[PDB]
């Protein structure tokens, strides 16, 4: 559905009428960029509701918005809104360091982030439709995000190692989550749900590495439109994430692409 | 009789009568902003009594006033004072770090800071009629009341989970509490005293955020002022307080609140 | 004789004169505020005599005058200066680490700073006429000094305890101390000497609460002189010692002070 | 091929042709000097494909590129692009911090850089046709490469003093490579594929040094060009490197150098 | 000689002048205040023979002059001009810092600093004919000079404790002197030589306060120099030094100094 | 040939003339002050020949020129070049931090610097022609001179009281040197090559006092130059070297030296 798509964070309705025409999957509303406030020390929260509706407003694909870890009222207020996925975010300010939301409660789709094999498990079994790397959010530096794919297909590798069912069940304990869960992944060799690069994607070569490590789908922050051009930069990642294995094309659209980060 | 209420903050008159119009239950009097204070590396006392009886005069909802921990003196002046409320505050300079005010000897009603189970049966101990949560004053993260909020939820039930008497005996010896008061809070499962969250409530959704995670009602403080438009974020979080389960009324509240922090 | 009083830290003849007025029982001659001082790095000495006796001639209270920790040499000018008391203050810089003056072959009586009960018996043991706290001096924090008296009371508590005199005997070696001088103190429940406060003392509730607490009386620092009106906070704080025990009256002297520190 | 040459770092077409008439075996295209932005904080990536093919188009010596490491996207668009070489290089901030790019699935050679054997043979290993030392890139600092060719020496000699296979075998298994590569380094003495010196490399006597301790060839960086006469500097290092073992010419290269670094 | 003498330091012969006209029985030739160059970090070597001459011809009293710590050239110079003292002097930069000069093969009379019994025994064993306490230069606080005064007389008491030769001769041996040095301090309950005060004396007081302690004299420094009326204090301090047991003399000289350090 | 000389650092041909008229045995050319250079903590290398050469075309006496730890290839240009000696110079930025210069492969002489026996030893071995102690350069400091000469005549002494020759052996062992160099040092109770002092010598006194310790002979750095009278100083440093033993002359060349670092 969102599968081989592009989700671009957007902060204006203009950038998510580019957003859109540039080919992306979906948007994600969001009123500031949590990069920069981060280094300002500032908090960041959920967006004010009217700026996300007047995203929701310009643009006929789906919209995201962003609540912070453990903020479940923020996920009522958004859900209410009608915004059609809702991300836990880490790139926010958390407001609960022990709980993430109870996601099973809610009819909205959650993504969550997860660095590892355990933390994918423990946000699924709490409700999260889809998962994404966690990676470094406004570095434009891709390490974290490869680091937590390979970490996550490892884990899943290492597991199905293991020959005894008790093995794997005093694992699932140690992820504090069901055994079933954790042999649902050994059988299949994958998550249950579809798993997103996310966080320090900043060129198309960087999206079609995600896919090439076997991503389903790619974020991209702001960085895209802080770029001396942004039109060709979204259409460029949005045509490596769909043509990711073919390297002509991705060097068709590398080309010229002008003054990055 | 404040229950499912806002007590809001204020340096002036104006502030208070402000508060009151925007359905505060209680106005907190203070001259300065310890947060800005506390920044400053300056002292922190009692307001002079002078300003608080300016506030006192100016509305009819009741007046609260804070004390240095420890500084008994401070209380009795207030107390003389007749404001309703004295706050035993961790957000002035502490005047004694070994011992709190004697709280069962005065007449007025105090309330008291907690960070955990312990610090919340010590002050019941001590006299408090009403516990918050420490939070992080001035910084409008909501992180920290949230944890303090869950950790004596946690506490409370973990409690409940030992069955050898002489074991909650020794728990409450480590809380230096009599063993009644423990025993009354594992069978009611609740502390004897409302609990308010306090410190880094910023926003309606932080406010309903904290309602749900079962407190009594909220303090909110000076960043309601700072707000580029205080009455009507104040009125956001009370509505937000109020009708702290209704997604659609928070929805609502929460909409073109303007800029925060 | 000083009992029950206010002593006050001046510098100049018309300081003095205001505290006269306001009903200081006693002045303490200082040219320099050792707080500034000691902020400069500066080595803070006896003050020059004829600063001293400047201010002896311009009131008919008692004037005391400082001196250096193991500075028995200024002491013996001093002396000679026919002031009425000599405070061997940790607030100048000390001249012996190692050796406090040996108090008891002066005929001038001096007080002296203790932290705790050895403190305030070796301090009698050499011959001090007085104690008192040592507070935190040009702070005007008052917690240092509640900690000191608190501490001294605790300790005499925790020794009443004991029903081992030789435990007591042990004791007063560990303190440097006769185990008469202990003794003694262990059956009055209190020093033989008188104990002021002294050190972060600001305010009329400040005074008070010391008091309270079961000092004999206040020094008070160049603050006063500092505030944007002295001869107010002046008046106020000789009231309160006196009243220390009316919150009416507290309430009273403490309303409308203006701005401290 | 390159054998005995030295590769220059060009960010222009210009820099290139002056590379060329210099005697340079062949160019470094790249965008940025990641020395510059490394200090800066930046994230270095695979440069603008249209830069280098206007490098390419500018001169007839052999192209290098670099990519990250780990960047096997940048790599395959490196490729499609018909550079001669890819330089996988740690210069550049690293795409994957556990893995390096497969690089015996390319048809163009790589080059990778290496501390001391076990890397090397790692290198190899994964299919690297050429390694390099990995110096301190725009320090201008020739001892982190010397320090690299002599531990690569020392250590293959090191080996050949084990007569166990059996040793040999587990010194083979802790470097994680082929027990046969390591066997084939140990009885010729050397590695398999050439290894040249980069990083530091600042003066002609630096560049004669490196080939005098056994170095094929070598790498300079932007230096050249920031010299007060870049054309005399590169063409001093091409003579130093061709005629490393014969002190009057060295003498007659390094005279009237001008201002360097 | 010297004894019951004040030695001050000069940087010039009208400074000199003044020192002989106020009573000062020697004189101290300097080029530079070690104190502010010590502070500046510099080097801070035996002072230009020309300007120590320029003294030695402005006064008739006895001169001296300072050498850096195992300096024995400086030593040899100075010895040559004819001063009539050598203080090997810790407040000028060690020249080694593993050897004194070897003073017993000089004809000029050295004095040596001191901070314990160990170190004078040394210094004298080497041939000091005149001991000094190190105290802490430039700083005008006499605390570091009561201490070594106060360290030395205890150690001598202590070791007059010991009844066992063996013991004795243990303690020599740990000092790293010969045993007969050490009984004749332990017989005579003294050092052998004349024990002067030196470093951070800056008042009348001060200098009274360490001849009451035990010392034969005092060094005064630069401070003198930068009071207010260096005249007045010079001659405060010869007249304090000699009259140091005289309470109403000590109260004469002290009064109206004027600005000191 | 330079025994009894000063060697003195030179930046240009006109203060290789000034040395050379100051009785200097001979100059070392270097093109900045490594102090400086290191300060700036730029990478210090060989001098650019042709500023080495313009000195040795403008005086008769013999050139040194440093080269950087283990640059065997800046040596090959020096030596090809013709100066007389090479200074293998910690104070240059070290090439090689494991190896120095096979120095006996050469034909010019070198001198090395040594802070212990051990030091000194591996450098003769390794084919130093000429010692000099490391001392501190640049920073007019005589006393890390001085502790190595100290030092390395301490080493001596103590090997000569070993009887065991297996413990001698050991100790070379672990010098890592052969125990015949070792041995005929303790036979000859002294280094089989000439000894300088070197780092920090600032004065005549200083030169004095390095000879007097035993040195041959002493460099001198650009502190000479630095100095009001430059011509002046490098006189004085070269008689004192010359009559090191001799205090009315030492006294003489001292006086009226102007001012210094
Ligand atoms: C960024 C981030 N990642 C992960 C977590 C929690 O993940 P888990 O509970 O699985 O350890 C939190 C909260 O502590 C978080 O803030
Ligand atoms: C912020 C704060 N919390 C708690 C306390 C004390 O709580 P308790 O006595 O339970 O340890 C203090 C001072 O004593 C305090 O300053
Ligand atoms: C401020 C102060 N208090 C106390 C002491 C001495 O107190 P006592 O010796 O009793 O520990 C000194 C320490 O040298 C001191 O300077
Ligand atoms: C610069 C650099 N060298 C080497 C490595 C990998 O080398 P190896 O895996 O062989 O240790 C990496 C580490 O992640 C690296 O970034
Ligand atoms: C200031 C100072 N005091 C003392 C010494 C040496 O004294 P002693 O050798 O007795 O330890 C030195 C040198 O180390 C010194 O510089
Ligand atoms: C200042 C200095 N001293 C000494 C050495 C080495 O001396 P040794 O090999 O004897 O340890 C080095 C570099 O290797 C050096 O930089």
């Amino acid at each position: 559905m969102l599968k081989g798509g592009v989700i671009m964070d957007v902060v204006t309705p203009e950038q998510a009428k580019i957003a859109e025409k540039s080919g992306a999957c979906a948007v994600m509303a969001l009123e500031s960029i949590p990069a920069d406030m981060r280094k300002s020390g500032k908090v960041c929260r959920m967006s004010d509701p009217k700026m996300i509706k007047d995203i929701m407003n310009s643009v006929s694909i789906p919209v995201m918005a962003k609540v912070r870890i453990g903020h479940f009222v923020e996920a009522q207020i958004i859900e209410a809104l009608e915004v059609d996925y809702i991300d836990e975010s880490e790139v926010l300010t958390p407001a609960d360091w022990t709980h993430h939301i109870e996601k099973d409660k809610f009819k909205v789709p959650f993504v969550c982030g997860a660095k590892d094999l355990g933390e994918a498990l423990r946000r699924i079994n709490e409700g999260a439709a889809m998962i994404r790397t966690k990676g470094e959010a406004g570095t434009g530096d891709v390490s974290e995000a490869v680091k937590h794919i390979r970490r996550i297909t490892e884990e899943i590798k290492a597991c199905q190692q293991l020959k005894s069912e008790d093995d794997i069940a005093k694992v699932a304990e140690e992820m504090r989550v069901p055994v079933s869960l954790l042999k649902d992944v050994l059988e299949k060799g994958k998550l249950p749900v579809v798993n997103f690069a996310a966080g320090g994607v900043a060129t198309p070569a960087d999206a079609a590495l995600l896919m090439q490590l076997g991503c389903d789908g790619v974020f991209v922050g702001s960085g895209i439109f802080k770029s001396s051009n942004p039109v060709r930069l979204a259409t460029a990642v949005v045509e490596a994430t769909t043509h990711f294995d073919n390297p002509s094309k991705l060097l068709e659209v590398s080309s010229d692409l002008g003054e990055l980060m």
